[PDB]
């Protein structure tokens, strides 16, 4: 179900982040779960440009770092 | 890093499942985290045939159900 939150082709990373986490909240994801989700699903469900950038940034990036790198698109 | 465990184009689903959870163990994934990973990342990191079968099965399938559906192809 978070499986079905994928980033629109032109959607700004930031808007995709609100839906991702919004969906996570509804499902009462624990804090530990959000942290793992940030590093995995958030990346794999990003659009092809963001996905490439996030993979290039690598594991253990913070969300803020994820966003700075995906500003612009 | 568990993000780097993708299923081979002809790997039996079952061998992909050992690597997935093997990798999760090394990173001391909690029980709650294995449950969420089972339903998300394990699915998206499966090969195109298993991926399609798992998505068709849907959220909240058990691992055994996932494996029965992916025996063969």
């Amino acid at each position: 179900s978070i499986l079905d939150i994928r980033q629109g082709p032109k959607e700004p990373f930031r808007d995709y982040v609100d839906r991702f986490y919004k969906t996570l909240r509804a499902e009462q994801a624990s804090q530990e779960v959000k942290a793992w989700m940030t590093e995995t699903l958030l990346v794999q469900n990003a659009n092809p440009d963001c996905k490439t950038i996030l993979k290039a940034l690598g594991p253990g990036a913070t969300l803020e770092e994820m966003m700075t790198a995906c500003q612009g698109v």
